């Protein structure tokens, strides 16, 4: 594990730099952007907007983002490669399945799914040769039967390739606990795993208990807040009413309990969003005009001000991501 | 309408010839064929198999098929164009939504869906300029709230463009009655609509009533007979025990009641099938090795043998599809 695969090819571990580990260029659905690009204005408008945002994040110090859009989030790796080249920001692409698998995925065995993820990691996505650098999976509460198969196959693909696994959770339901049981049932090392959306909960005990076991804790929703828009139900349903400062203080809490090495921080931001209500992007961009730069422009200063040492901030934002993404065989 | 849109461009009504009105090159899911072509051996192997099949259907007299694969059936219009050109059979592509819409679709309003259907009809599918000549929709029992929006949008798209609508039904639940009610509420003329998989029912009067109202009746499951296959639960679950002869006899029943003009027949065949259990295709091909040629090779001769005249058979296989597919605006 001395090389990370990006959408422009392999980079060395030290080239990754300041890394956002849970982002998206566009959250959509399989086939959707190519079938109905006008939903986003145009594919050109979407790309131009992504490049603007990536250029601003780059200005703020971001060197790499991990796009955790799976097949069923409508990942378009050709778009990723395009905006990565235009903005000069490294993008790591994902394989895996999120919670909108179509029938041709849903009906598949753990063995078939394992071959699919391996294809995307080892040989390349679609016909592009672009290899995924991470595996994304998801539950929303107790795993469905198919979701158990997805997590087992993600564990098998990770063991075979060294590529890490990262999760969507409903944190309020402590999904991370079931996810960890399943992964461990496959012999996967907890240090290969990031339990994501974990700042959606204030149950610190749930969080430290997982970190104690060696899991990475993805605090990737820091800017997600509907405060000031509580009368917009779709936004509050999506974003929650907890403030960004509250979410960021979980980072400090984890640090204070000794778990700085287990923390990964991100915005879970995006430049198009079709798998929710129309015009939701306009709401989100008003909520967080900084977009992906929110972590380096607002969160890191806030923590430093609350007394987090520069050294600890560099560890969380540079070191942990490098360790996590470096392909690492058991 | 003087022209029907195909994956190779417009054709004249008379070029359509013998037409199968409900078929697939490949039944899959959006994005799936491009992300995981090895599920079908390879894209090349799938294309080759579809070409051989299309070539044998062409040999048996099939001039045109309507591939009723929607976005969420994983329609790959470039693949349709490639196999159309290689086999030299006309293929009409479809717009619409079947019963596996992803979130980005499921969350859309009737107005948005209407715009998406119109895009695929008037401007072209994806970035290809290939325009759909039909709109496929689906219910499986009482329409879900999303399926109502889909049916309304299909009706609005058909009214605006003249292109017909064709449906998947659970026939045993009389889906066609609610589908019709919805289409009529939008002022769509029944002669624009085919109520599909209708040979799945034994209720002749459910069928004759719709035909009387002016609906086309899609008898497109003729070869789907899971006969001698209860050893295989997903296959007999897929297919059924009713014989192909019994299903074909529904064509004769509609003819006998005076509805030959309202009948469309097809195989609902396919060369790949990822939206089901693995290796279902081997099972299907062993059951019906004629494939899309089953209609011209087995069904048409059987009907003639049962006394159905040549002109009537020409009417059903050539004249009805031509009338159906030819873009027709209301008054
Ligand atoms: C692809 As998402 C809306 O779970 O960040
Ligand atoms: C796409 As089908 C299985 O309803 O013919
Ligand atoms: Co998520
Ligand atoms: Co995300
Ligand atoms: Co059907
Ligand atoms: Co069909």
């Amino acid at each position: 594990g001395d090389r990370i695969n990006t959408v422009r090819g392999p980079i060395t571990i030290s080239e990754a730099g300041f890394t956002l580990t849970h982002e998206h260029i566009c959250a959509s659905s399989a086939g959707f952007l190519r079938a109905w690009p006008e939903f986003f204005g145009s594919r050109k408008a979407l790309a131009e907007k992504a490049v603007r945002g990536l250029r601003r994040a780059r200005a703020a110090g971001v060197r790499t983002i991990v796009d955790v859009s799976t097949f069923d989030i409508g990942r378009d790796v050709s778009l990723l490669a395009e905006v990565s080249r235009a903005a000069d920001v490294h993008i790591v692409a994902a394989t895996g399945l999120w919670f909108d698998p179509p029938l041709s995925m849903r009906l598949r065995s753990v063995e078939e799914l394992t071959q699919f993820f391996l294809r995307e990691i080892q040989y390349g996505i679609e016909d592009t040769g672009i290899r995924a650098g991470i595996i994304k999976v998801a539950t929303t509460g107790k795993a469905t039967p198919f979701q158990e198969l997805v997590l087992k196959a993600a564990a098998r693909a990770s063991l075979a390739t060294g590529v890490p696994v990262t999760t969507h959770t409903a944190a309020s339901q402590r999904d991370g606990e079931q996810q960890a049981a399943i992964f461990e049932s496959e012999g996967l090392s907890p240090s290969r795993v990031c339990i994501g959306h974990s700042d959606d909960t204030d149950d610190l005990s749930y969080l430290t208990a997982l970190a104690a076991r060696g899991y990475l804790i993805g605090l990737d929703h820091i800017p997600h807040s509907a405060i000031g828009l509580e009368d917009n139900a779709s936004a509050s349903a999506l974003l929650g009413i907890r403030s960004w400062q509250t979410r960021a203080l979980l980072i400090k809490a984890l640090i204070d309990q000794g778990y700085m090495k287990q923390i990964l921080v991100s915005n879970d931001w995006l430049f198009g969003f079709s798998s929710y209500v129309t015009n939701i992007m306009d709401v989100m961009d008003r909520v967080n005009p900084d977009g992906m730069a929110f972590i380096p422009l607002r969160v890191i200063p806030f923590l430093r001000e609350k007394g987090v040492p520069q050294e600890t901030l560099a560890g969380i934002t540079v070191t942990n991501p490098a360790r996590f993404l470096s392909p690492t065989l058991r």
